[PDB]
């Protein structure tokens, strides 16, 4: 009885799952025409709905007030130093695990633009006015005027002119709600109940979702199999998602194994495999635990003693860092976000690549610490970009494996980090 | 001279819409083309813009803010039986009278869409986003694509897709208002300041209403006129006015006299005809004052030794029952609503059937106590619909009558209530 | 070392717009095609995008949390005469110098309407909802339907129906701002956080402007160049903005010499030369020190003595006079904006001559004491009737001139003004 309320959640979701998996495994259609078969996938639609409900609220409030509360009056000098870190660790993360998805062509199995767009996104990156960038966005298109065609230019004007297209511009909105947030936090605490105010509103609005969770497991079972009456292949779907598996795990091995340690090395001037031998249980309980977040002490716990560790950093900044710095998680984010565009073989569109990037990097002081918590970030990058999440489930049906993969990695990033950034004291 | 300023506004809108009836009372017609005719009535236009103006804020914000304060820490668990029955019984006299009020047919003396329709309200019960839900929502339409015509689907397909059609949906706002209005006050006291923001606004946005009743006499004149020259028929607006007072008198006393008494009969296993032959003279006087509010002391002053009743009750849930629930008032926002329906000659659409009686049931938690309070109600509920409110006017000009007719009835319904919880606790 | 910091903005901003004037006296054109030349101009829009970012959220709520300060209980009952009397003479300024500014006709050197649009105007004096008037209003059309020409009205109808038309509307927008701004103030000290509210958001988010000041220096330079390139003409644009130039001190000296000196004599009954002959260094200071709000004290401590003023009245309303009181600022915004009008050749459209008044008039009441703080002004009447603001920078090159031009009336118009009214007390 005890065990029954404890979790039983993830039990309901998964049997349900399986529960839509066997209604599809029915005879192979049974099914009348489109009339039929559009009016029986309704609550997905709903669900999307729902889910589409709180996109903007969240990201205009939760956003603001992580931001207020950021550069804590730069108490320590030498503590950008590791913001900056961050940042370019996982600028660097989000890249390696981009090329190496375009690489391997996961889901690839089964009017033009010219290279001018770059502009676009810039006049895309400031808004005319806050209404306006809600629901459409400017983008320019190329015509013909035939204006210089009388003299030497038959044929052939490509003018550029801008027109609105629907479709919010989340890149338009983050960087004035950062500024906004630097902006209502430097002037004093005269306006400071207004942090008061939007520090309350997420607490507020977060809840609801909850409520909403009671709900996937229902939603889901219905578009599952919805999805796999019509397709009649099941080779094509797990051998894609198996070849997705596979490179999300090798890329966070690579990642984890490789990019942190050279820099560990450039500046300790002594043998990284020193560091971890007396690490090997702490980082066997963190990979079993699946929550870097409840392993926490065992980290300080071992590098007390096993490492010529600082007192101070170790009880200072580490608590700060497990929740902003996440590192699997990006390249989660990433993976999944190539891997549905190459499932609807939309374009490459690099401009788009940059700011799947850029979104995925900001995105990354967001939701941590509970597991799989990246499915928000995932739907706010896709509406970004406009592509239907209707593929969304398929993702999230494996994620207790990448789970351990990723909590790994992003506990020993920030675990490495604050070693070499005590190594750089010890050089006063 | 004292009795200048009593009851001046009433005199003045009196005074006002029979002077504009004896402006239209002018030989016939007097006039030019329609080029005339529309300059003429501009204030009319004028007053509903005035109107239109706080739609918005005030059913966003004084809903909100009555959700707050439901729900009392559910004090009385046998409490919100009496709101189920509220519910229940305002849903049953709204299903009644729009039943009698489709029978008796008034104001009828002087592209089409399939039954699967429903569905398309469910979808407008959620926005995709608060922002577009301000002025169009969602509406599915039926073209033919022959896809399936070249085999045997032939000049047939009646495949449904959807656009986007302008008005908004107040439907599609309200539930999303009172789960917002639960959210912020079942975390805490810590997001109670948001409620202390809510709960201002209403009073800063009610008190200009007033100002807008300054004009009323004033605009109603230009508009009375305008609508009578052209019509030149003056029999057939008394009797479509007289059918509508008959049959909306007869709902009442109908609904009143017979739909719970048996209620009360079935639990009280005696003789109602002793319940009321105490009450006699404080029915009277509440028939008089034409305001209920005014004689609450009445009711417990008679039924405190005239009926078995008990003391707490008496004077702890019928000052809340007093406000909230009111009967009457749902009645006549249906049979008004049904007879501008029936003069615009719109549609039946069951489907509109729903939501009319939905939008009617949730407002009754709106305006009370002071009379004809129904107007906004009235308003909002058209709008919902999208209908001209531009015959708003000649539904009150007879509502010192309606009102004798609707306070009385609203209150014997919670004074029976009170009763029949008085019974229910005297069975322990 | 230390005057690098004291106006390092101001030497930094003519730098760049002399370097990019020089720029552009590069040899005639060494230019390609428009397609070359558009995307050489990206900053500029960029700016003007900027530019664009706050106009709703300052217009919205600095206007309201300034009226929430009017009317201090009239403590005054002979000082409501005051504001009336700022309110008409600012009017007759800018009536007078429109007038003065159409006679001169300066930059004029190098589908129709009917006069019944006026009507229109009071159409978008109320907008139907508040989130409709952020993007687009009202505005009539003449049509033919052919509908009288079946008898008597052949070839010409002339029937007017409104549309809707991309664009703010302004107008539409600061009379329900001021509306709420008395709402939430007349009710008391109940919803007085609200305002505690509002007088926060200005103050959070006029700093930000600061930092796009910054940025000005460098975005000059780029638009300036790219205008001349392309006129080879440099006879006009001198000789516009010369003849600008004179008008505007033209109409300033006219008015200052001539419109408030009648009224003082109609009530004093004595010399207004005696008045000035002890006040001739005082005004040489004001002229000198660019800024009238420095010299507040120099105008009490002559005319303390040199004039029969009372003390009481000296130092009471002149500190909140010198603030909503400007005067030759409205006749800067006025001859700018016709001085573009004419540049564009618009139109006259005497209907748009009474919007850009009223607003000129009702933005007095803005940013006052630094100098040149009425482009915001230009900008906000400029994006009431739509004109493209590309030509903005041209009118505060020369600034450094209309600001001692304009101050002196400035100051001289409410020290005539407290002088009249100290006369008037002398009369009881």
């Amino acid at each position: 009885a005890g065990f029954l309320r404890r979790q039983a959640l993830v039990l309901l979701t998964v049997s349900g799952v399986l529960a839509g998996a066997g209604l599809g495994a029915a005879l192979r259609g049974l099914s009348l025409s489109r009339t039929q078969v559009t009016y029986l996938a309704f609550p997905g639609e709903m669900l999307l709905r729902m889910l589409r409900m709180i996109i903007l609220p969240l990201v205009v409030c939760s956003l603001v007030s992580g931001a207020a509360s950021l550069d804590a009056s730069c108490l320590g000098r030498l503590g950008g130093i590791a913001v900056a870190y961050f940042g370019l660790t996982t600028l660097s993360a989000s890249a390696l695990a981009v090329a190496l998805a375009f690489i391997i062509k996961p889901g690839s199995g089964a009017p033009k633009e010219t290279v001018d767009s770059f502009l676009d996104l810039a006049r895309n990156l400031f808004p005319s006015n806050l209404v306006v960038a809600a629901f459409r966005t400017y983008a320019t298109d190329y015509k013909v005027v035939t204006q210089n065609s009388s003299s030497g230019n038959v044929t052939h004007e490509k003018i550029p002119i801008g027109t609105e297209i629907e479709g919010m511009n989340i890149l338009g909105l983050v960087l004035f709600a950062l500024v906004l947030g630097v902006a209502l936090k430097k002037l004093g605490s005269e306006g400071e109940d207004l942090i008061r105010f939007f520090n309350s509103l997420n607490e507020a609005t977060m809840v609801l979702v909850s409520w909403i969770m009671w709900y996937v497991p229902v939603g889901i079972m219905f578009l599952v199999g919805s999805k796999i009456v019509e397709m009649k292949d099941i080779i094509v779907l797990v051998t894609s998602l198996g070849k997705y598996i596979f490179a999300s795990i090798l890329g966070h091995v690579i990642h984890g194994g490789i990019v942190l340690p050279l820099i560990y090395f450039v500046f300790t001037r002594k043998n990284p495999f020193r560091f971890l031998l007396g690490l090997l249980a702490p980082f066997a309980t963190a990979f079993a635990t699946c929550s870097s977040s409840a392993t926490l002490p065992s980290m300080m716990k071992c590098i007390e003693e096993n490492n010529g560790v600082d007192k101070r950093i170790s009880r200072f900044i580490l608590p700060i860092g497990a929740t902003v710095n996440m590192d699997g998680a990006a390249i989660f984010q990433c993976v999944a976000a190539v891997f549905i565009a190459q499932l609807n073989n939309v374009e490459l569109n690099a401009g788009q690549i940059f700011t799947i990037l850029v979104t995925a990097t900001a995105s990354s002081v967001g939701a941590a610490g509970v597991p799989a918590g990246g499915v928000l970030t995932i739907a706010i990058i896709l509406e970004a970009i406009g592509l239907p999440t209707h593929d969304l489930p398929l993702i999230l049906a494996v994620d207790w494996i990448v789970d351990r993969t990723t909590t790994v990695v992003n506990v020993e990033g920030d675990a490495l980090g604050a070693g070499i950034l005590h190594h750089l004291n010890q050089k006063a």
